């Protein structure tokens, strides 16, 4: 369990002090184990300026040493603005800054607990997920058979219901998922071939996850359009429904509306808005996203039908959320986000999206009062998020 | 040796011909020996409608099998639209599609790669041959999505770099434009630039990236243009590993390490340049013979050997006059001619590629060229427009 630190500053070409900046930057970097990573880069504001970049990671919280380190870099002639990993506002909250700082998060983490076989199985899992890295390829499981009848129970039952009951979307892209990614009731589709084919459809990538993350973690990670999927299988014995994300509701919930693009754009906005907002907005965007990703649902017309991923992977839920005492309500985030929710029930209350491009312009615009150190702008060129001194 | 073709077309989501098309595409999947790879991704134009693609490589040239294909296909009730590899102009040219099938040039070279010429100082230094053998076979296996593997220089190797880097250093402040002067301590800082060591090209595929989004990837010598100036639509420079024969340090007719770093690589960290680069490269999708010849002459007359004006000052930025102390003492005497920029006079332009320009041509600014480009690719005959999508890193064919 670590902490992590990030300073920025700014500092101008043809500056007094950049030579002794970098040589100070040079002898913690050579004696300060405690330094990660030290990297200059273009200014996206002043198009004469460089950015800095130090990330710092202590194995105890509030770490003092770091104001020791701003004091002495501050000593050279330059303003300093700190982010950390920490329960305290003494800084603005820390984010990873690149789609490989999402490595960071992969140690950071009931029916079958009854059950050593398949508990010593969910393991084996996870350790996948642990020792992943991004770039690699993601390592393939071989499922058991028992694994794939429960698989194949599960899609051919949901697969029943879809056509009535799924967003016109969800139909839209299974037919592709079916021909491209080995869809099937026969077959546990594997992430590699899923999060290549996300890519080439919308920019999305799928990392293996070994369970929940932390509302901040998850949400953080869809700013770079990286969802955290897990790999295992729900327990034999109750098929048809579970409390947690298994390979089922991450395959034929998730998955499919990640490859239309105006959906694959508001999530994003999600994840942008979560990225260096305080503890209380990750809250309102979690329950936000609760409310849509997860118990979404679409108006078609005269019709009402569901996209959310909690709903297309529950034959239950898909079956109640139509009937009259299940209460239907426009989205609107200021009044979702605030909305309690039951975990282990259906929802008695569902919000209704006219489209995700609107979905995404609300959610904007709701966070875009959310106190932060900094601008936060996706570049898509760059693959990577731009901080901007503007505030 | 093959020649690829591309064939694709588009189908409504519950058209009644689905069913089986789906059918005649198993078929040909387990038995065409010429098809490659089939794939349907959602349209990019039509919401409702499904694209297909299938790539197909023959060993000879206008190949008569893709006419069958094309027959059966159509008999399933869709329309299909072929892009070929080829001399021919029954079909318009193909170009790789995602950034991955640039793969597919891995070993389309050509000259300057392990095959020298007789009057190459290294030609006959049997060390050295072997050492172009080792490095040209890492481009050969090296495949999208690797890491570039790095090099461990020798130090005679690392001696030949010092030379050349010292001794351009000196010139950069008062012979490159501005963007080079501002980029250069970045990458003293950030990619390993000094006189001591040889930058790895992984490190400076990272530092682009972040900066503009363009990646480097190892290549063995000399494309063809075509897909040279294909690779850029991706933003991807093609870059060499090897360093010149240490015989010889001030002068090579190859882009061995010295040009692609000193020259090509800091121009790249500028967004307007590296927009400007990826439009010359956007221009060459599916452009015929003849207008990658044009687009050919328009790179040499900028990326190579372009110039900008600072005031009353002309400034280089050109790769072949940045890392060429020679070309660098020689453009900004009376020496030679200057030239204000426009594609449409400049790529019918000669030039010598054994001595300096008689001729250089002189850039207002990036974002002017880029759009000037832009012009000149309008004014091709192109059977399509296409667009480049940074999310998927793929084009996308849209109807003209
Ligand atoms: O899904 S895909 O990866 O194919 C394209 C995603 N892309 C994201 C950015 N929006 C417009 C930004 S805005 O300025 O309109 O907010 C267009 C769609
Ligand atoms: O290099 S950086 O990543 O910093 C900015 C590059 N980016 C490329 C795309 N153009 C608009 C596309 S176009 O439709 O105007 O050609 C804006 C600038
Ligand atoms: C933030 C989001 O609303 C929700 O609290 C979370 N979802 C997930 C999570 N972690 C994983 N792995 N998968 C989720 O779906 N962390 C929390
Ligand atoms: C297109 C450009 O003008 C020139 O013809 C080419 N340059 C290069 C090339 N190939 C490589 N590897 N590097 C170049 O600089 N082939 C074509
Ligand atoms: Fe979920
Ligand atoms: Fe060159």
């Amino acid at each position: 369990q670590s902490y992590h630190s990030s300073i920025f500053f700014s500092i101008s070409k043809g500056s007094d002090k950049i030579g002794g900046l970098l040589e100070y930057l040079e002898i913690i970097k050579k004696h300060n184990i405690n330094i990660t990573r030290i990297e200059s880069r273009p200014s996206k504001t002043e198009k004469k300026d460089y950015d800095f970049f130090l990330d710092l990671e202590y194995p105890t919280e509030n770490n003092k040493e770091v104001e020791k380190v701003i004091k002495d870099l501050e000593e050279k002639g330059v303003k300093a603005t700190t982010l950390q990993e920490s329960s305290n506002q003494t800084y603005a909250p820390w984010f990873p800054r690149k789609i490989s700082d999402l490595d960071l998060f992969a140690n950071k983490v009931h029916p079958g607990a009854s059950d050593p076989v398949y508990r010593e199985r969910r393991r084996e899992i996870a350790k996948i997920a642990s020792t992943y890295k991004h770039g690699d390829e993601i390592p393939r499981i071989d499922y058991t058979e028992e694994e794939i009848k429960t698989w194949g129970v599960v899609y051919n039952r949901l697969k029943e219901l879809f056509p009535t009951n799924a967003c016109h979307q969800h139909a839209y892209i299974f037919p592709l998922l079916e021909q491209n990614c080995g869809y099937s009731p026969d077959n546990i589709p594997q992430l590699q071939d899923i999060s290549n084919f996300l890519q080439e459809c919308t920019g999305w990538r799928i990392r293996p996850v070994q369970g929940l993350l932390s509302a901040r973690d998850f949400l953080n990670g869809l700013a770079f359009r990286v969802f955290h999927a897990t790999q295992y299988i729900r327990h034999p014995s109750v098929p048809l429904y579970t409390p947690e994300p298994d390979c089922c509701h991450e395959l034929l919930g998730h998955v499919p509306l990640l490859a239309d693009p105006d959906f694959a754009d508001f999530s994003q906005e999600i994840g942008l808005a979560s990225i260096g907002a305080s503890d209380e907005d990750i809250q309102l965007l979690s329950t936000c996203y609760w409310f849509t990703v997860e118990f979404g649902l679409c108006k078609e017309g005269d019709t009402i039908r569901a996209y959310g991923a909690g709903i297309l992977s529950s034959t239950g839920e898909m079956e109640h959320f139509l009937t009259d005492k299940a209460k239907k309500l426009p989205f609107n985030p200021f009044d979702a986000c605030n909305t309690e929710y039951p975990i282990t029930t259906f929802q008695p209350l569902y919000y209704v999206a006219e489209s995700f491009q609107k979905a995404k312009e609300q959610m904007r615009q709701f966070a875009d009062s959310f106190k932060k150190p900094f601008s936060i702008r996706y570049n898509p060129y760059t693959q990577s998020i731009e901080i901007l001194d503007n505030k």
